[PDB]
């Protein structure tokens, strides 16, 4: 069973180059050590990027996406010529990999997260720069690791300091108590792709728990 | 039809006496401006503190909670003593208001932001200090007032600059363009109580795209 990494990040490519450019790197590191790609199964920004990379280097069968039907597109212009036998016009699988289509979002998240959970090691969540959905489903499956659903790692790969502010609340939450001990690293930050897949692949869920507790069991 | 709000707060009741204490005045300011409240349900942390308030001052039908089936109780005990028809058991009606029982927490979710969006002028959600969870309930209305399927305001009721980082998170993502232009002001910030259920009263969401477009028709 190969690795598989569910990849959070924006629909747009974000002002500075660095974003763009750390999509690519993700993409391109993701690819060189064999792991699959989920997301969110968009063409354009990071998404598509990443999607783009990773589909360059390992083909269609590398990369998964997954949209509901209210993004489907039902005419063939542009980057979508993919069409199903439902006419359902899809991104192109050729480049950007293979796409499910399904009914709404809860299935969607349940579908990708799924995905990631039954991978082999190594398997995680990354979350590139992006906006309030990004950031809903990062704090939903880190919710779903604090519930002990699973125990996959889930990395912020921070740009340029874009991930910062929220590193620093994770920080305060921990001090307040909001966040348990042994909950405030579920997860963690990397500055570069291979820091994030390393950050994956060294992830052990009852470290935290073990540090804290086994000098007094 | 009287002014809904949905609280998110954390379960646990958090270190400083300021959480708690912001508890009880939000509690206090909505029950005066007789705003009903909908919450997590439950009898402990800030969420049983906010529910307690409201409930002492309005009584149990100024309050719901909503609460899935695997936080029942079936057993009478402790602040858990009104049994349903079906036996199951639930926090007292009279200290800590209406509560309705969900299978899941999808419709659980759904349920709670139902309730808001149907409420009168002044209806809204705010978030008081919480963990992971509590964030991605807020980070998700956010994504459901951004994507037009409500026009309620969202409010973080900010104690002791505990949401600081998420706001400083919201600014960098505007700088960069993660979170669209007219859209960094669906999520607000108040230091009280007051303040907050003044800014979910005041809030309009054209208000934003208005100051953006008006100039360019």
């Amino acid at each position: 069973p190969r690795a598989k990494i569910c990849v959070f990040c924006g629909s747009s490519g974000g002002a500075s180059p660095a974003h763009m450019e750390a999509a690519r790197q993700l993409g391109r590191v993701m690819a060189e050590n064999n792991i699959d790609l989920v997301y969110g199964g968009g063409t354009v920004g990071l998404m598509g990027e990443v999607a783009r990379t990773v589909c360059s280097i390992n083909g269609p069968e590398s990369v998964h996406g997954i949209i509901p039907e209210a993004l489907v597109r039902y005419e063939r212009d542009g980057t979508y010529q993919t069409v199903k036998d439902n006419k359902q016009v899809v991104p192109t699988e050729t480049v950007y990999g293979r796409t499910t289509v399904v009914k709404d979002m809860h299935t969607r998240k349940k579908m990708m997260a799924e995905e990631v959970i039954s991978g082999g090691p190594g398997s995680g969540f990354i979350g590139l720069s992006g906006g309030y959905g990004t950031m809903e489903e990062v704090f939903e499956v880190i919710t779903w690791n604090q519930l002990g659903i699973h125990t996959k790692g889930i990395c912020l790969l921070n740009v340029e300091g874009y991930w910062d502010g929220i590193l620093q609340w994770i920080n305060m939450a921990a001090a307040q108590g909001f966040v348990q001990p042994g909950n405030e690293t579920i997860v963690v930050s990397a500055g570069d792709a291979e820091g994030a897949v390393r950050a994956l692949r060294e992830y052990k869920v009852s470290e935290a728990t073990f540090k804290l507790e086994w000098g007094r069991q």
